[PDB]
């Protein structure tokens, strides 16, 4: 039958397994040539390569070597230097270049065939942008740990200018992962209302030393600007009487999509997690939920364009691909309600800008969810 | 004699006459092998090369055919996507490369061979602070452009946290020029103490659209975060009571600075400048000041390492460049006195930390210098 | 048919065209003889001499060899000096006497053969006055160009002994344009609200330099004594806040009036405007508008009297011209509907005293007539 | 020997004698031609002609006249009106034009032969500013009663703007001399300190109506803007305690001068003014002592320029007079101590700024002089 190879470009872990995010591309592949009713005839092969993610010419090099040989997408780095030198490689040959991860689009860029399934910060930080207006905040503090989260919460900076807040913007401390001196300021400048922008590992070990500074209270409100709350392990909290917002945009309440989460867990069962971390065990990231979903949303736009062949692209004598005009038009005008729920694209640009969130807190339960948001709607937090 | 060829990437302009970076490049390799103190026998020749500037791969492209060629240093393109490309270049092939232009520096990049001559964020904000202090300012109106700025002035914005400021901040309208809907929120909100971080074709731009507003008056001071406010005609706005300061990393006081500012102007003479902008015509840019600095500050590493040779590498086939372990350690232990003043590196990164500044301000004269900073004094303004 | 010749007295201007009121004199001419309904069986022509304006011993000789050729009228010269002598000869030999610019009528002049269709002063400046009392001013400022512009203002100046202002006069600064430091003296002195009594040409040229001064602000506002307010290239002050108050007594907003405006800017075509003046390109002044009407208000008053012959005068062997005691009363009698509305005059004197002004001011769209003033009424300021 | 004709044109009086400026016309020149040594061989001769004084067209008839035959000088009107028309005849013709009044020169007026024996309104309004800063003054009040008295003293209503007084301007009342309604007002509003712009005949009504109106007190002081103050009879006011400042440039201590004034009043002996006035009998106005002068300062130009011969103008067949362009420069350059002081022009223009006064005050027995002015020095009152 017909053939279709992709292509992937992850991060080199050099003594454990693959990644969560090389798993799930490996995972959705697998999921696709057993279903029938999603591609009935293509067998979809694989040409993952491994980088450092910190490399822009190793990232480069192994994007030319999958052009070569021959892919129909590439799935891309996952870091901003990395992905920013293999997505002008895809503008240039013509192959869509398919993004799950965050990174800073500079604002004079004319590249056309990407997209990215991640949440756009544009968007997610005026989800946040609501709570602090919903809980009727009037003085807050935006706790960041790189430079770059700036960025990603401008529209959160840019509004005590419009509404009646007062931020306070702090850094977690570089070079370490000691943030009681930075919680030591927050408690004697009395600074209840906190937003962190961290990842999950991040934000699981910085409410131990906010735990340990006694910041643990029912004073205290911490909103994390993270998809991935619902992964920590929140025994130790639950009955401290704090309150913990926040999002979470893959889907479990749908059955189709918790039989997968649970299929992930049973099959994959490599690197038990350390026990003294919180972040629980059987768990996807949303960073594999999105991987899971960028294969079914291209195997969307291979349904609806047959006669597709693999192409040698060459990075020297160089000359676009054939079909690239029109297949990155049907990846952009794809629709597919995937882990992480409705996949729309924004057609000015492959961004993710319409989602739907959940917004989830802590109870004396765990996490429960207590809201949705949307960009047409807003804050339904009838509970 | 000996010949030691260098490598540039500058921007590729269709119509007009080459950039201001590319006629600075020119003109300071004609200038030393004129000399005879500086570079006594060795003839520099040059393998300039034109990108978009946003184009990560037409910038690997073009590097590689200079390294292809050989070349002691690249000079480097003057933006963050494809500079960060050419870094990684350069870093896995030995060869230097010499930045003259700021661009994030994300915090896990293990990058070595490289060295920039721009005056780093980290110290330049730090500069803008010790103004709003010494103005006794306790609220301000942060207006940047693009999302890069929060970036450069994030010293500033983490700083109502330490003291007693207030800070508002705004974004510059993308999309357009017109900054009035902008103005018009800041003078109703009684916004008079400003900070602008723009260019200075953008920041002459919008002091006519705050003459216009009537927000030029003896109530509302302006600090500049360029280094080009001393390009500026200030004629419509030095009688109006407007303050206006900022700083000036080009030592115009130097009489051998100021003899080649004025070679600079006679010799070139090329595109004059539109009269309806303002942006007078006789002056140097501090982006071609730094350029003919990174010529010099190269050229007393290569007094200090004969035998020298220029080596063919290969991107491809890839192996390391001999001497160039030996020649990055020494560019970044030069010191240099150039058009913009003393040039001395950093030596755990390649960043101008330390370098003098010379606080200017609006008088009823002009521009005229009114103190010094220094990162181990700090402001000496007794004028 | 029958033929009737008018006599003309205009500037001699000497390399460009002709001046604004000859033009319009020329254009008046032009329109009436082509009407029917307007004089249907008389031709009007024409005898137009050029003096220097400032040579009362040139204008007699002009006016008498107009006299000695045969006028019916004289539509003067354009100055004090020059008026006041032809005056006094159309007085003696009986020949009206049309004047379309304000001079100063010495108290014990006997003279009966003149009209102006100036509007006159002791009537403008009682609108002024009503401004002040209207914007509720405690505080005024008083600035004129010439020594005769306290004649024209002195029922605003012999007035904080009845109400409770309290004037400062000052003049702007002679054998020169720069009224910078009559601004430092105003702004140091808080001197918020100005009446200036300039001409178009003046008013516009202290608009830059209350700008330069930043004197363009939502604290100051602006009176002009002048009625081509309407005139002035208002675009740079337009967004300033600033409040700029004055007159229009050329009736804009009538179709046939606009009619001939447009056929003015049309036609005429010639002279092209100063690029960097401001005063706008296609606008009648008042003194031209006044001219046109000189015409039709004396057309009037030959339909209402035929066999009218034109006699040729001496002015050596002195005698009076038969027809020209009943010709002045119709044309003080004379009612007419022109380019500045209604033109009645006074009956004691030859003085428009009763007209018709629409006060105008600064809004963010231009200027915008917010009321109307009328000697019987006052201020009707209802916008 | 030889003649030299002068011209003359002064008020028709219809029934009375001629007027005070004619007779000393005639008085100066039947003195100088007695005289031997001044003009030892010249016989003068004069040209006397009269006109209403307020129509510019028998002035300008009156002046060819004199002209025709032949004159050396005009003597000219005294009237705003009928002299401007003579000065731009005199000013065609070459002819000097000698004026012994004041009137407003146009700021534009390019005219060369004339010059003004009056003493001239800027400095003359600087000398009584001078005395309301010496008498301490902080409220004062101008009492006018032309139009043209607000250009007289206009240095003295530009000046709240630079000192700190409070001026009140206010008006005769026109059509009658009942300035009583006038007194009233500055009763009631408390103006206690007031100057008068008011010929000798005037200020003298407005003494008995203040009079009758009991403000002739201590309390009042009277500042008077004429050099006839001496002339008025104060035997009703000497005893009041009224205090009454005022100037006198007739320079009544001289015995050279007390002479000529002791033959005015005994030689002319016509006219006896009316008993009821007040204004005693035996005086010399000072409007008939510039004209006293005027012949001789004009005497003085004929004794340093030999061989003059008079010539016969005509002003249809218009040509300059030959020698009147070097007489002109003579006539400007001439000093003469006459009845009121030292004469000296201005050489930029024909009016005499430099001149000596004598502040004089009313005690108990009389008129006093009190102090000394002038340009150079200032206030000399050390009584
Ligand atoms: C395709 O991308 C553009 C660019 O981001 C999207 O336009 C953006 O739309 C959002 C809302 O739909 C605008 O954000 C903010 O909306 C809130 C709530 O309505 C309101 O406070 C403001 O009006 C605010 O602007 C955002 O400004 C706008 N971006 C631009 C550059 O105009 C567009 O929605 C995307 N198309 C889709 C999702 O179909
Ligand atoms: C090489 O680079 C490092 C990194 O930038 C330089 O260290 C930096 O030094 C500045 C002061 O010179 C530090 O800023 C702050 O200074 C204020 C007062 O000036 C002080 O109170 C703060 O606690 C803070 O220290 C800056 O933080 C520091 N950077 C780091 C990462 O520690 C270093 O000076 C450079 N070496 C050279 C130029 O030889
Ligand atoms: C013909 O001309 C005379 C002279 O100008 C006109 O008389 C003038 O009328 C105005 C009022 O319309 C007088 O102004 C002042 O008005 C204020 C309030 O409006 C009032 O309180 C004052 O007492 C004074 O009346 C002006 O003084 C007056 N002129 C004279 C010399 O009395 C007359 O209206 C003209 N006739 C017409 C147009 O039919
Ligand atoms: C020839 O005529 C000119 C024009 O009037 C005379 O210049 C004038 O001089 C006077 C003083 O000499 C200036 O007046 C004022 O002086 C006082 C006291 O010194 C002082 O407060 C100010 O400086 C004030 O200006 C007057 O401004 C000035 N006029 C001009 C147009 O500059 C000149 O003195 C005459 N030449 C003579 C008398 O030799
Ligand atoms: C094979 O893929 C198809 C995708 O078209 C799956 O069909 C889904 O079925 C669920 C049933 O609840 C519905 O949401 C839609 O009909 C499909 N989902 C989509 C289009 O997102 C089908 O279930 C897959 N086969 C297996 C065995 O899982
Ligand atoms: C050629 O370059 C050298 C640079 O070393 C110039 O020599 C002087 O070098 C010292 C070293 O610190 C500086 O302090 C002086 O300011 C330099 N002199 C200058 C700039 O005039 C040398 O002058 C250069 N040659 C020419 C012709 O300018
Ligand atoms: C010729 O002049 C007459 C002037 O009377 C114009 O006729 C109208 O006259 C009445 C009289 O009051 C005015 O109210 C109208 O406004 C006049 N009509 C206008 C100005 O259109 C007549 O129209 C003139 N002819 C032309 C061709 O304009
Ligand atoms: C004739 O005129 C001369 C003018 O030169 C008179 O001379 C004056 O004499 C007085 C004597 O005190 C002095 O002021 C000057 O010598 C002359 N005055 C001037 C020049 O102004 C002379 O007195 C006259 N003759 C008679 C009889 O009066
Ligand atoms: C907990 O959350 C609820 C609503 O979500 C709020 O009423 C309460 O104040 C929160 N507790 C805090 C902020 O300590
Ligand atoms: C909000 O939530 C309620 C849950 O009761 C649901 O019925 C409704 O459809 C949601 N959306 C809107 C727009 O109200
Ligand atoms: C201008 O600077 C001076 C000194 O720093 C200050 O007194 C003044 O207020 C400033 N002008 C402003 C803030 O408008
Ligand atoms: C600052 O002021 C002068 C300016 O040149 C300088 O000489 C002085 O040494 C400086 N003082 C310091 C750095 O303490
Ligand atoms: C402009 O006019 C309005 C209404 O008369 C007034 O409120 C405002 O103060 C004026 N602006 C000034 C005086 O600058
Ligand atoms: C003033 O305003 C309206 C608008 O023109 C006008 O109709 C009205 O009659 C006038 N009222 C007066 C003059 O009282
Ligand atoms: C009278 O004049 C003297 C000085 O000339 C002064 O002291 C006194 O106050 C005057 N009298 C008044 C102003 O009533
Ligand atoms: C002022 O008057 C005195 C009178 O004693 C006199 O001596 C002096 O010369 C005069 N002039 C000046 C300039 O002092």
């Amino acid at each position: 039958t017909h053939v279709l190879r992709f292509g992937g470009i992850f991060e080199y872990v050099e003594s454990g397994p693959m990644g969560a995010e090389e798993l799930a591309f490996r995972f959705a592949v697998n999921t696709i040539n057993r279903n029938r009713t999603l591609l009935p005839n293509t067998t979809l092969t694989y040409d993952t390569q491994k980088i450092n993610l910190y490399d822009s010419f190793e990232a480069s090099k192994k994007a030319c070597d999958q052009l070569s040989l021959g892919v129909a997408a590439i799935f891309g780095p996952s870091h901003s230097s990395s992905a920013n030198a293999v997505q002008s490689i895809c503008n240039a040959l013509g192959v869509p270049h398919i993004q799950t991860r965050w990174k800073h689009q500079v604002s004079d860029n004319k590249d056309s065939f990407y997209v990215s399934l991640y949440p756009d910060f544009s968007s997610l930080s005026r989800a946040i942008l609501d709570l602090v207006q919903f809980f009727k905040w009037k003085t807050v503090t935006v706790v960041y740990d790189d430079s770059t989260g700036l960025i990603r919460l401008q529209e959160l900076i840019k509004a005590p200018s419009r509404y009646n807040l007062r931020l306070k913007i702090r850094q977690l401390p570089a070079d370490t992962k000691d943030a009681k001196p930075l919680l030591k300021e927050m408690k004697r400048g009395k600074e209840f209302h906190v937003i962190f922008d961290c990842s999950h590992e991040m934000a699981a070990g910085i409410l131990k030393q906010a735990l340990a500074m006694g910041m643990m209270t029912e004073y205290y409100h911490y909103i994390f600007t993270t998809l991935d709350l619902f992964a920590l392990d929140v025994e130790p909290y639950r009955y401290s009487g704090v309150n913990m917002t926040g999002f979470r945009i893959l889907n479990t309440e749908n059955t189709q999509v918790s039989s997968i989460i649970e299929k992930w867990s049973m099959e994959r069962l490599q690197a038990p997690p350390k026990p003294d971390s919180g972040l629980l065990d059987g768990f996807m990231t949303t960073d594999a939920a999105l991987m899971y979903d960028a294969v079914h949303v291209v195997s969307v736009a291979v349904q609806q364009f047959p006669q597709m062949t693999v192409s040698s692209l060459q990075c020297n004598r160089h000359k676009p691909w054939r079909f690239g005009t029109r297949f990155m038009s049907l990846i952009k005008e794809a629709h597919w309600e995937g882990l992480t729920g409705r996949i729309t694209f924004n057609k000015t640009n492959g961004l993710r800008t319409d989602f739907d969130l959940d917004v989830i807190s802590l109870k004396e339960e765990g996490l429960e969810k207590i809201g949705t948001w949307d960009p047409a709607s807003g804050l339904n937090m009838t509970e």
